Formats: C-alpha cells, sequence, structure tokens
C-alpha cells in the first residue's frame, strides 16, 4: 500500500557535504523527495554535473550572496510546479525557501538563520519567524496539504536538548524561540512529524563542531518535518541516524502512508 519516504538534510555546504560522501549515501536512501538546506551553492555552482543524483529532477534557489544561504529539492516525480520564494526578504534574498507541488501536497525545504554569531544575526532570526508565522496563519486556510521540510534552529522541547538548563541562554532555546514553535504546533495546527510517532527523548539533529559535544551527544533537534494537520495520521517512522553525517546536522528521514503522485 501507500508510501513515501522524504529525507530532509542541512549540508552546511553542498560542496563541502559532497566531499563528505553525501551524494552517495542519498542515492542509496530510496527517497521519494529530497530536502537540502544550507547549500552555500549559487545558480551556476549547482549546475556542476556531479550534485545530479540518478532518478532525480533537482531544483534549486539561490541566496544572493551565495553563502549566505540556498536551498534544494530532489524529487524522482517531476512535479507539477515549482516555486521559489515566501514574499519577505528574509526568506527571498537568502533563498532559504522552495517548493515543489504534487497531487493535493507540497513539499518544501526551509532554511532559517542560526542567530549564533551575535545581536544582528538574532535580529534576523527573529524577523523570518515572525514572518513565517504570518505566512503560516494565511497559508492553514488552504485546502492543499504541505510538508515544510525546515532546519529551524530552534529546539521546542526540554527534550529536544541535551542539558537544557543551560540551553535557555543559548539562541537554540531562548524562551521567544521556544514559544514560536508552541504556537506553530499548537494555536496553528501544525504537527512535528517526528513527534506524530515517537515521544523519547534522545533524538537531536544539530551539534556543535567539537569533539566533547559529539562525544557527550550535546545536540539539539534542529531540523523537523513539520505538517499540515491533514498529513498527521500519515507518518510511519522518523529518524534521526547520528551517524553518517555530512555537516553538522543529522539528516531526518520520515516515511509516510501517502503515495505521492502529479
Ligand atoms: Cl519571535
Amino acid at each position: 500500500g501507500p508510501a513515501m519516504r522524504i529525507i530532509s538534510v542541512n549540508v552546511n555546504g553542498i560542496q563541502a557535504a559532497a566531499e563528505r560522501g553525501l551524494l552517495s549515501w542519498l542515492q542509496a536512501q530510496n527517497a521519494d523527495v529530497i530536502c537540502l538546506q544550507d547549500t552555500r551553492a549559487s545558480a551556476f555552482d549547482l549546475d556542476d554535473p556531479s550534485f545530479q543524483l540518478d532518478g532525480y529532477f533537482l531544483y534549486a534557489c539561490d541566496a544572493e550572496l551565495p553563502e549566505q544561504g540556498g536551498v534544494a529539492l530532489y524529487s524522482r516525480l517531476q512535479p507539477k510546479a515549482v516555486i521559489s520564494g515566501l514574499g519577505f526578504e528574509t526568506a527571498d534574498r537568502y533563498g532559504r525557501y522552495l517548493q515543489a507541488d504534487f497531487d493535493k501536497v507540497s513539499i518544501a525545504t526551509l532554511l532559517l538563520p542560526s542567530g549564533q554569531s551575535g545581536d544582528e544575526s538574532l535580529n534576523q532570526k527573529f524577523k523570518f519567524m515572525d514572518d513565517f508565522t504570518h505566512y503560516l496563519s494565511k497559508q492553514r486556510r488552504k485546502r492543499r496539504e504541505y510538508i515544510y521540510c525546515g532546519s529551524l534552529y530552534v529546539a521546542h522541547q526540554k527534550m529536544d536538548v541535551k542539558n537544557w538548563r543551560e540551553c535557555q541562554q543559548m539562541p537554540g532555546f531562548l524562551a521567544p524561540e521556544r514559544a514560536w514553535l508552541d504556537e506553530v504546533f499548537g494555536n496553528l495546527g501544525y504537527a512535528d512529524a517526528l513527534r506524530e510517532v515517537s515521544r523519547e527523548g534522545d533524538q537531536f539533529s544539530w551539534w556543535p563542531d567539537s569533539e566533547q559535544a559529539e562525544m557527550l551527544n550535546l545536540g539539539w533537534r534542529f531540523d523537523y518535518q513539520v505538517l499540515t494537520p491533514g498529513l498527521r495520521r500519515f507518518v510511519r517512522n522518523a529518524k534521526l541516524p547520528r551517524q553518517p553525517r555530512f555537516s553538522q546536522h543529522a539528516p531526518l528521514i520520515v516515511d509516510y502512508d501517502w503515495q505521492l503522485s502529479i
């Protein structure tokens, strides 16, 4: 019966990640759609034939200054349409959004700023958040379903971070950041794909770049597949494997009881 697999990875530079084996690992995962974030590549850079995956169409969107963003989406089916951007600057100037439309459902790749390099960067992250809330408050009135493969740089609940008491003071688990996700998953009615099938802790998707973070698992769950409520009962499995990886982020692999078509 019906099945679809969607894999989402923040690659922290698609060339750096590819040099680490990302593409041959993806080729083998049996994904219907792959969503990448933070490619750091220009449209011309992504024209390099070694980024193509056999059996997949590849779409991308680049940041004005390519290193500041970029996202991409591979699909086995040729989507009905692909659109980029969200209609606000902290997305559109940074290639932080791209969407593929299928029958009844669109699947997107979404990237936020991390807000980790000072107050200016955190201002930019809060503004993106607020503008994205506004977009979702309108979009939830549409009839089609959406799967937002999102690299959010925000962990929602205590179980989504290791040592929540120290994290509370750092970008990623600030009170207004947790509040934003409470709004997304609460009043706005969206679903957290992994949380529809698992309430266990110790499932993280990002680690600072240090051997001590790696040995002690000082991880944060920053990567999600955020769902329209019509898809919430279709989730089958979700996994954030610690290995292999290609960046500071783990891949998020989610299977759904849904037969993708165009
Ligand atoms: Cl906010």
